[PDB]
């Protein structure tokens, strides 16, 4: 079968950052192509062909005039016509970082997690093996419990246990994957900084519906220049665009806040991770020699393991048999169950 | 199952070189067919049928006139009508080289990599076999370490190790696949040279929206010639085409730069490859007898293997157990683990 | 699984001969149906229904008139209307020969190659068997090498090797499949000879965009004949058709040249084939008794096997272990490897 | 898996007889619906609604008038409107016989060929068994060869060989399947006789493109009858229909000729079939007791087996090992190979 | 896999009774929607909106008028508008009985045929077993043959032979399934009786294309009633509907004739059925105790068995090894083959 590399945070982010804006984009496209581009109040003299020319020129030129001349460069309205493509551009731009992280991390994370799942499976098999002599030691004794636990900790270190210790020690000082994850999310934030600014500058000031274009050719001059006509036009699609702009602004701002909160929780406020607590459940040191640097590789690997917690069978059951992450502090029940489950079968 | 032959770099290149321009092409087609081809300001007399004839003729002829006669050959505008097809032609042309390389390298690379993966699997199985006597030699000894490593290197040459040496020696002087890869990427660059030039010539000079056509027939002469009418027309689709042209120019220029940078890094600045370092991890000579020519077949086979790194199981684990590519310079732990993992099982 | 019979060159030919023209045909259809069939400058008096009748009649009749009567038969323009169907006809005609060859060779080539792949597999298994006693012979000896090779050639002839020799001898004088392949490619060339001629005769002379039709009925005579009106019409789709005609002409001419070059290389300039050299690698006579007639069945079976080179596992490896097609001229390493690989396993 | 019953000649016939006419029919439909039904030169007085009524009535009535009254029954043109449905009817009618033969022969031919393939497999297994003692007999002898072959023919008759003889004798006088095949192909020819005649009558009689209809009601009489107006109409789709009619005529005539030639070759000129020659290859009588009647069931079963030649494995190889259909006339090599292949394995 | 129950004759019937009329109905829909509903010769005064109102009213009312008043109920034409739905209704009604039979017989036929196929398989295995001692008896003897056959017939009764006898005896008097099949076919005929009559009534008398409707409202009265205008209208779709009606009539009448002939052949003229002759082949009584009532269950089960002939392997071969349905009357070959094929294998 296949192993998962997603994580609910990342998929929620990509959904709310790309899928929703794509839906709004297609909705705007449908609304705009269902209606007519522009509505121009052509004079009475205009024939139907001339009126069509006016309604086409005023939608291609799309530049508002002023009562008097008042300028040679008068305000334009091109953004009302260009937005429903800029939204697609923003959707693609904000979808790029997920693809980049996928390309840059697929093989590496696949290999690392493939090794880690087997390593944890063997670690919990070793835990099953090592809990067996504890009951015999306790009966031999029959603080007692404290000294028994201390001597067990001293004398239990297995070869694969040293393998785990060395692996954790080397990973703790190899922040490559944490670097990549932080880079991906910071890149998402920085890219989102662009459309937020653009839309806020578009929702804020450039919200105009009606203008008055000026047609230039004006035939019928009869060897003369001819009268330059001014035609008042109104755009029908500005309202939905101006509403979708605000919707997208709010959505992307909320996504930015969510990303920042998650990063702060993971790299500053977080103290205990998944794998560390899971190992401590069976009983290990978890000393600071591989800690005190929250910007650590295992720190994020914990999240992937938690998502893939059920990709490995054994661990699963061992987690739900007990609680409190003190599996080795009971005298009889929790360890006696494993004793009768495994020791006799051999 | 299937084995991959696509490098992330090549897939990124083909995406950004073909898929994006195809998307822009279909967007331009949608915009052009949603709108109306041309908008002509027909005179007042023109009936609807005559106006339709004018709006069709001026879009078929598509040749701008001048105030006076001033010529018999006056500037044309055929490109504004022809571009959204030349863009498809460029997309297909730039997709050609990938298909050519596929057709010319499928079987050869398939066979070569099928042989290489099995060879490396057997090589690492041999490494597992050969690490076992090293611990026994060390205990027999109990600079010591340096002389032990030297004698091990001298006396460890295995039959399949000689197979590997001969294979590498013969591949180092057979640059066929490197020739083909350089040819493919240089061909992509050369093909990109064409549309870049064309679009830059189109975005640069031939960018105008409004012209004035001259209708020729002019019936209603009543046994006479008739009046040759001049009709001012405006194209609605020039703006989007002129923007997509710039977008494509920038995209393809960036792709060209990426191609050149990758080639320079791979064939000039690169010093160490994947397979060489991987073999040196277990310990081999890696002498210059099969090196000093970066334009080498194994140089790219390294990249193909790296993409297919996880297609071979054993190697994977052996990479993450240790680091520093000095697996055999550790006295106990690294080789003691393998000794207990393999020697006792026999 | 399935076995291939595509031989890249044929697939390239059929692509460039059928698939591309089909794409151009559908592009022309899209352009023609997106536009209007004809644009006619109807007089002022014409109502909308009469103008529609004129624009329909002048596109159904589609025969250009002349200033005066000047004839009862005046030049026509039916090809501008008929081409985008003749192009489909040419595509189908050029696709026919591939289907014919498939129908006529499927079963026979399937059977022949199914026999040949197993036959070569057994041959290389025999080669593995026969290299084993050679090393013992050399050690017994310990020109020596030349006499050893000669005696080995004399005394090594195996039963299945006589099967090989008889099969090759009988195939060398049975040119049925070579006949069929030459017939297929010559038929493709001959069928291409038609569309090239037609399109060149169309791109060359029958190229004009505007004509003047003459409407016949002319009601409103009020018990009289009525005025025969002349209406100037312009076709919008001639330009794209005239460009696609040239594109197809160039493409099919290049395909013809490629076919001719490939045939000349294969049947005249070619001297060594795949199977012959592959057998000589292990060492056989390859005498002219089954050669000197390049128009030979085994000649194209060699290409078919080369395409299917990896459909037989063993051979593959045996090709990449050595080079120079002198596998049995090395004293030790090449045959010592096989000796340790096979002799001990028995 | 599945067994084939397609006999490529039949598939070619059905292709060129049904699929091509269906393609032409859909092409005609596309052309007719893309265009306008009829083009009528309505007078000036007509409004747009009256002009639409005229253009609809003259295409529903579709009956040409004459200058004077000249009749009450004047020539009609209904076939120009009805053909693109008669073509569909002809396509379905000519597809019927294939479906009829399928329904009437599926089970019977399935069972017969399922029995025959196993019978021939067993027959060639017996051939392998029986060639073994021939070498021993020859060595015992060591005309000699002729007497050995004669005595082998006399004494070799095996049980399943008598089974084969009885089966062939009973099939030779049971012409049911040959009857059915001849009936199918003669029925295809007879059904083709209809559309050939109809189209040749249509491609030769109906060539009118233009007529002059007479509208009947003519309101505005103001308590009077009103003027019966005559409107000249032109059909746009007659040209393509008239061309497709000729194309279909030629195609179906060529198919008829191909069918007749194939039947004449199979049932009159044919002398040797597949199964008879294949059995004679190993050596049997093939006497006229089951021959002299070319209209025989086994005659077409031979073609069916030839199409299914590779559906049985053993036979395949046994065909390519030798040639000349004289397998048992070779002294050593051909039979010695089989001896070493089979006799020792037991 | 799946077992077949379609009885291809019933597939032919359902095809020709439902699938063809559905094709004709969709063709009529395509014709009617490609054209316009009605063509009305509106007077000159009518504007375009009033003309549209007239062309819609006269097609909604669809009731022909008369020159004088002549009635308050004048002939209608609703059928010309209602037929292309009545055809769909008839198609569904005709498809109903097949669905009913399937729903009512699926499980029962599944169980019955599942039993019977294995039952016949066991019967033919028993026949293979029982032919073996016959050769021994014949050699013991060495009318002789007649006495041997009669003593075999008396002494060969096996337990499963009595199972066969009892099953046949009990089925012969259980005519439920024959009842169901006859009911299905007679119901198909009776349901066909409706559309045949309706269409023959529609094709016969209700055939007129042109009528003259009378518009009622007639505004512009200026405080007065207004002039009741009469508008001549013509339907364009009557011709194709009238042709399709005749086509359907002929098709369904021919289907009725086929059904009647098949039923008469099956239940009156039929004498020997598949299973009876198949069992008589190996030799059984087939006495009239389970016969003389052609309206019998096994009578129809024979057809399903014949369709499912090849669904049981053994039977197949045993049918074609011999002929004449006298397998046991041959002395040596037919029985010696089975003897040497089975007796030695035990
Ligand atoms: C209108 O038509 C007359 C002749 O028909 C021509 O002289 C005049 O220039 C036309 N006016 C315009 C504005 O084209
Ligand atoms: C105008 O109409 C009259 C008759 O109605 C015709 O003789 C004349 O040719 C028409 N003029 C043109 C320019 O077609
Ligand atoms: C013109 O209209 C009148 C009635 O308005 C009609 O009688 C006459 O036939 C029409 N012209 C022709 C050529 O039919
Ligand atoms: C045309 O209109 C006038 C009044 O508007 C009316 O009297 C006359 O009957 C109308 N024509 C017909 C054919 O009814
Ligand atoms: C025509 O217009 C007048 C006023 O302009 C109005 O009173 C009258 O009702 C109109 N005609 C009809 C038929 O309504």
């Amino acid at each position: 079968l296949q192993l998962k590399l997603e994580l609910p945070f990342d998929r929620v982010v990509t959904i709310g950052t790309v899928l929703v804006p794509i839906l709004l984009v297609t909705l705007v496209f449908t609304k705009n192509f269902a209606e007519e581009p522009i509505y121009c109040y052509t004079p009475h003299n205009f024939t139907r062909d001339q009126a069509l020319y006016a309604r086409g020129y005023c939608w291609t030129e799309l530049r508002d005039a002023l009562p008097g001349v008042d300028a040679s460069l008068w305000p334009s309205l091109f953004e009302h016509k260009f937005l429903p493509y800029a939204l697609l551009a923003f959707a693609a731009i904000m979808y790029v970082p997920a693809l980049g992280w996928e390309f840059l991390a697929s093989t590496r994370l696949t290999s690392e997690l493939n090794f880690l799942l087997q390593e944890i499976d063997n670690c919990y098999h070793r835990a099953a093996e090592g809990r067996a002599p504890k009951i015999e030691k306790q009966i031999q004794s029959k603080e007692r419990e404290k000294r028994e636990i201390i001597e067990n900790a001293e004398k239990e270190k297995s070869p694969e246990q040293n393998l785990f210790e060395k692996y954790l020690e080397r990973r703790g000082r190899s922040n490559f994957l944490a670097k990549l994850y932080l880079a991906r999310h910071v890149l998402i934030l920085l890219l989102s900084a662009v459309p937020i600014s653009y839309l806020c500058t578009y929702y804020a000031t450039q919200k105009q519906n009606e203008f008055t274009c000026a047609l230039g050719a004006s035939p019928d001059g009869a060897a003369g220049a001819g009268p330059a006509v001014r035609v008042s036009c109104k755009l029908p699609s500005v309202q939905l665009q101006r509403i979708i702009a605000g919707v997208d602004i709010v959505l992307l701002c909320v996504m930015n806040l969510i990303i920042l909160v998650n990063l702060i929780h993971l790299f500053i406020f977080r103290k205990s991770n998944f794998i560390f607590d899971k190992l401590h459940k069976v009983g290990i040191k978890t000393r600071r020699q591989w800690r005190r640097s929250q910007f650590c590789d295992i720190n994020i690997l914990a999240m992937f393991c938690n998502e893939n917690r059920d990709h490995i069978k054994s661990l699963n059951r061992l987690d739900f048999i007990t609680n409190e992450s003190d599996l080795m502090y009971d005298n009889v029940v929790r360890q006696l169950l494993a004793a009768l489950a495994q020791s006799n079968h051999d």
